[PDB]
């Protein structure tokens, strides 16, 4: 019945509306068809280098869709896995094109079923969705700041309490002594060996003082954004187990496997990692190593709903429990809102310290926020979002038809 | 010294120019100093969905290296890998960018120093390469189509023998009975499980027609495009093993790398791949598990000159040889001249059909064509190739600086 | 270009000129070519059983390139390697000779072409290096003799940190009760089984003096010298992790790769070896099994420059980082000096007790000395070195043409 | 009571005798006592690059026992293994040397107690020694030099039966078309990674003529001297099955360990290895993954008698019987007598093709030659062998005392 007729890329320079945000550039897209219903996506490239890379793969991939049915959700994403040379090979870019389009697609389908896509995942399994303020090195707050200071750190804990959250993230180690960004600069680079006194030190005080201020209940993520290497992050977890981890996030990259199963044999914090992990294919050694606690994939890379859905299913055999990585724009959130509510396997909801942020909320027409630190799905057909027309206007790149 | 002071990007869209070239789409740069010298590479993403993501990549990784010192090859190499976040969760598109500038890097450092690439890659271990006629199913020379009948691929194979090659590859079943393309489009979808009787006698035919027509002593590699699972592919090489098979090139992907140690311990058929695997991390389960004779990395994908020397220097400890991955501009064969030329461990070179196309030729300004079924290296110094800018001012897509 | 003309092999036996130095005998080559320029290099065999061994490969190997073209540094380490029989079943004496000619050779190619060696081997990665104080059982600065006593051991330590080192390694169980040295004496045979109490006692009250000496935040590298066996090593590491240790280093021999697994998997503390592991194949099981957080290959050993950056890189991959072994005349420091500026996997540099004595800086003509604890690379073409030759004229043993 | 008094080491270069033998030089040892007893040895390192660096570990090894009792051979072993620092990372030279010293003490103690060595290695276990034709690439007999066709392959191996042989080794790749010698000159380096079909079928067709030649009882093992690679060893193997073949020596080199397991899961032909695998710990990685058929230790390399024997009791726990890898001075022939008289896994006899020159003859003062096929041990006290000092007086190198 229904045909793609075009694609709308939307290169979200957010520079251009708030300074603050001057890297954070957020990539939407908009499938259209012929019956009027419209579904929105997301690449999930807003941080690090990528964005432009992103609106790069909409344009070499939604060509492939124009004129196609799109209720063929899983044909679509297998067509694209297998016959476009790369799909074998891929990597961030192209499973995050990959995931944008399903996305969108399963928006379309909601719209046209009449229900939000957690009922075409399986229904409501959860009714609320614990929550945790995360990256608390950026602070907590309307806008906030990088932390220096195990008191500036102890200040954001107890912001995220203030705010009803009892678990919360937090990189001790991503910001130096001289509040420059080791994630971004060209700093610390001994971290991939072994550290040094005073950053064992830095990073320590900083975990400390902020297990003080939440006391013992509140829970606390430890997130190392693959900055260590296995043997530092080794030395790193056995100085933080005192103060009762829940996960330990990234504690390396995940190109080599087998290290990362020695990481997770070497601390008793259970490890979590995902967000840079892609498909189905991205976890099996994980998984069969059993190096992983809590599986991360963001729906706007590792290959969107369809192939989400997958991970959460293979992960639960391993009994790995599933928090959806989010950072991005309002499609990344009701994607992952989504997700989690049907899936059984559900641990935890990550809400990022930016997603409050003016340049972010306006991007789309609804605001989801978590109360008292659980999150609820939308409840319209589809994902419960629309773009805001008159702000992305100005981010439109490039119209595919 | 010298300081970087910007990179230009050519999309190089050769239907522009030539009609019959229509989807195929070199990406290629250069990078400019502010002493005058300049350096050319190449994102390896010619063919299949990615160009415009390939363009992309380099308008976000060039404006971090604007203003530094181009020498410093390792130090950039690495600080992309570690401080762009997907450096550490990568793939074909943002190893791809890597690729292209760090070749581009090689470029400068040579002209800089007065001496070819393979100099400053350890000299001149390979005097001169033997080649092979890459993908026959496309016809060699005079006879440029989709080839179906077993008369045509045997056509194909003595024009390559007539034209000094003592080596040929082919895909026997990319192509179907209708002349469609599996490779890029919905056909044979039943590939990936178990062939079907007309389909195994459609692919033997195929090369026992070549096999016949080369007589004994000429090598055939078998190439799959990944187009096989392990069953299917295991199935086929059973069919094939009689002709005396060469190398057995990409029977499946390369994301379960279980399977394809399966696969290798299941055909007596050497076991080649590497096209769409990046990086030493990309390597390091293939060879631990012993699963491959030949390693194929493209420089223009799995991190170019530097890690490209790394994936070739490691290979040799598992007794793996090297052919580099050779399909796109004349950057990417130069790069593997140079490769070829200083590695210990070289075997055999890709010469593939389009490279003789004049759309590809006029790209840059010097011709590197095999004799006699070898290639040499270039003797100017850097790579000996640069852009042809009264052709490449058309495909001018952005200037980053 | 250019040819081998002559190799020249001096026999540094130190003793002919300093009767302090007695044991200890570098073995220096200096390689001429027809256009003028030379390079030196070092066989890595100046302490221990092997000097007169070390000459004599020289004797072996060098009359095999006489006439070549030393550019061809990949091809003459892979005939080496491949055509002298022993190549493939080498050792420290025969990877020795090629180190020293590798070494040459790196040193002729920077002359030539008018650089550092560290720009040939991917530029200035580091621009400064951590270094530590090396071998503290045999004192530091006035005090230059075997330590007995706790107090002793902690002077050594203050002296090391008053010269502006924050970093030390130490064998504490290499001297024994009456000042008698294990390395090279028959005492204390049990070592190799499991420790006596007072054995025990004596080795952790040293670390404790030291760690008690120099404060928490200085590192402490413990040295064992391969002197314990498995269950020795994990004994003593168990006793001795209370204060906090670097890294642990030869703990056993590197003859049984999986007894280093077993002994890695015992002990928090992070193990290094390398000095007495050759070329790539020598640490594939270290690395494959996970056993080692650092790397420590002597260049003049493990095959030279062009081999030693190959076993960087492969380390690199499993998170190991590098300390190249540095202990005998000035040509091993220079090497590891360009080595250490151009990988990205450096951790740390070692500077040995003996550096600084007169015998050893008068075989070369230039200082390079760390200063508050860092390193830095020398800015000369090649390697920065020649031979003092009103010195070494009396230690030159053979002229190979 | 006897005391070491000194080390007499014999260079013995035999291109000065005889120039037929251009390269070849066995270095000979000899220990005397005060008790007037003295006992010979051989380093063996008479062919390949070695030859003075086996001379030279003997002057730095040497020193360290003269004053010392000759009789506690596992004390002296077990020192040089332990307290010279490179025992513990020693490999060809540095084995040799030990291999040596051992050799004369066992000499010394059989001469001591009155019995050959046999006797004191646990008495005469095999009566006669089934003995094999070596090296038949270099002829057999009447027509000794480079053998090239299939014809002068055949010619050899009737002549070694012609001489009593029910086995030979030959190996068939080593030479070229052009006769030229692979092991030794850079020919045919693509060995290494797959043979091209000129070189398969001229090692099968050498083969073929040998088998016709000889009938179908007599064994033939083939030597490829670590020539070939993984790939083409199994692909060669695969060539050669259909001749019966004894064993398999050397296929690749024994540098990874895991190749080897390869190459013996991949072929029928039972694997030989071990004259470039020295000391129990060579031998563990090859026994545990049972990828040898046959051992081959040289007792001149391994470790000498003492050491010999651990590995021929070792690998008979695996069912891996002894071949020694005879292949210098007559000294070496004795040891391996000696040795395979009393091993109850003793599989047959290396009888090299030059045993019977005039210059290695008359290094020794006694003649111990195959008689039908046969050797038979000495029976003097000791190894039954002493120097011919008229010759040997000419080969002095060093006295170490
Ligand atoms: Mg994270
Ligand atoms: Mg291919
Ligand atoms: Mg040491
Ligand atoms: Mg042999």
């Amino acid at each position: 019945m229904m045909k793609i007729t075009s694609i709308e890329v939307f290169d979200c320079e957010l520079k251009k509306r708030d300074q603050t945000m001057s890297s954070y550039n957020p990539v939407l897209i908009r499938v259209n068809t012929d019956s009027g219903l419209s579904g929105i996506g997301e690449v999930g490239l807003a941080y690090g280098a990528g964005a432009k890379a992103g609106v790069g793969i909409i344009r070499d991939l939604a060509p492939l869709i124009v004129g196609e049915d799109p209720l063929n959700i899983e044909k679509i994403w297998e067509f694209f896995f297998r016959k476009t040379f790369w799909g074998m090979g891929g990597g961030n870019v192209f499973y995050a094109g990959m995931s944008a389009i399903d996305i969108a697609l399963w928006d379309i389908k909601g719209k046209y079923l009449g229900v939000p896509v957690y009922q075409l995942l399986g229904g409501k399994t959860n009714e609320k969705l614990r929550t945790y303020a995360s990256q608390l090195q950026f602070g907590w707050g309307d806008k906030r700041h990088i932390l220096v200071t195990p008191e500036e750190y102890a200040e954001a804990a107890r912001a995220a309490l203030d705010d009803g959250y009892d678990a919360i993230k937090v990189d001790p180690l991503e910001i130096d002594r001289n509040g420059d960004d080791c994630v971004f600069q060209n700093r610390n680079r001994n971290y991939s060996g072994l550290l040094l006194a005073d950053q064992l030190k830095m990073g320590e005080a900083r975990i400390a003082a902020m297990r003080e201020a939440m006391g013992d209940d509140a829970d606390i993520i430890v997130e190392i954004h693959s900055l260590l290497g296995t043997n530092s992050a080794i030395q790193f977890a056995k100085a933080i187990e005192k103060y009762r981890i829940f996960l330990y996030e990234e504690p390396i990259h995940p190109l080599n496997s087998d290290n990362m199963q020695k990481v997770s044999r070497s601390t008793t914090i259970p490890i979590a990692t995902g967000e840079r992990s892609y498909t189905r294919w991205g976890y099996r050694e994980l998984l069969e190593k059993q190096s992983i606690a809590v599986a991360q994939p963001d729906l706007c890379l590792c290959g969107g709903i369809t192939e989400g859905k997958k991970i959460c299913d293979y992960a639960n055999i391993y009994d790995t429990t599933v928090q959806v990585h989010v950072c991005g724009g309002p499609v990344s959130t009701v994607a992952a809102l989504h997700m989690e509510t049907a899936i059984p396997n559900f641990i935890i909801h990550e809400h990022h310290t930016n997603a409050m942020k003016a340049s972010i909320r306006e991007l789309c027409t609804h605001d989801y926020q978590p109360e008292n630190g659980y999150y609820v799905a939308p409840e319209q057909p589809g994902l419960g979002q629309e773009l805001n027309d008159e702000v992305v206007k100005e981010y439109l790149a490039y119209v595919i038809k």
